[PDB]
């Protein structure tokens, strides 16, 4: 009679032409003004719940239409490294596989040509005794994760006033 | 003390390739199956839960992710015409502006040169005693029930298997 987990790690890298300090600054310290201006017909609204920011904060996307909304716990905040880790605890099973948790990372990486190296994570924790999961769910997070780094990227290219 | 209520509405259009008879075939009639084929990293399953596909059904989109889901209740089926309607009544206030309903609206007109035209159509309807939306919004549910159509078109052209 074991005990069981699964852990599936994705991993997805971009070349930002954004400096890792503006990219950072934008998603993690002004996400509740950025992230609804960077993606304004999907995230309706980016919030703190508690805390100051830190880690042990929890803040909240709510989506433009009815698609919910979603609780990130804010895990690790490291502005010298220009790193960010939360995790979604609610709301992640797959029709087939229940998920314990995902969680969410990234670190900047400066770069002479350019901005910097944004590295993305992803993790999925499985709850359970057995394991399926397809090539389009695992996909999907880290598609979407990359994507609001992408899109908070863009805006801030076409608004340096930020 | 009035009783007020505002109905918003969008309408877009664009030519298809598809037949109309294939696009709507595809969408009314075999949904169950070709929505998660088509939007395989945002529709994991698509499903009847009351009805037999005419209009008083009701049917439920389950997201990919932590984006929930949503039912979808069949207003009229129109085959000869290729006309659809159906409402959602759950999970559509935005943050300002409750909303009773949205109902979405499609008409595929065959023309010559192509397959045909695509008129979709998305109604708001307003609780309550004032109105405030944004372009931003009104626009993202046409955007959204027309892209589900357009995915459903680019799956059906490249997979005449169906
Ligand atoms: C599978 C898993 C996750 C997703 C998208 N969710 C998601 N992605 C990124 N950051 C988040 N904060 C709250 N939710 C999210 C899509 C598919
Ligand atoms: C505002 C309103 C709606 C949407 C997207 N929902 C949506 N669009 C189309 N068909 C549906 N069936 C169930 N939900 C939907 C996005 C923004
Ligand atoms: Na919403
Ligand atoms: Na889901």
């Amino acid at each position: 009679d074991p005990f069981t987990m699964g852990v599936i790690t994705s991993e997805s890298e971009y070349v930002s032409s954004l400096s890792a300090e503006k990219l950072y600054r934008g998603i993690v310290e002004d996400g509740n003004i950025i992230y609804p201006k960077a993606l304004p017909r999907f995230i309706e609204k980016a919030e703190t719940l508690e805390g100051d920011g830190g880690p042990g904060t929890i803040k909240k996307l709510t989506f433009v239409g009815d698609f919910g909304s979603t609780k990130q716990h804010i895990d690790m905040v490291d502005r010298e490294n220009c790193a960010y880790t939360y995790s979604v605890y609610e709301g992640i099973a797959l029709s087939d596989q229940p998920l314990e948790k995902i969680v969410f990372e990234f670190k900047l990486v400066p770069t002479p040509e350019e901005g910097c190296i944004v590295k993305s994570t992803t993790k999925y924790y499985t709850k359970g005794d057995d394991i399926e999961l397809s090539k389009d769910y695992l996909e999907a997070g880290i598609e979407r994760f990359e994507g609001f780094t992408k899109a908070v990227e863009s805006f801030l290219l076409a608004n340096p006033d930020y």
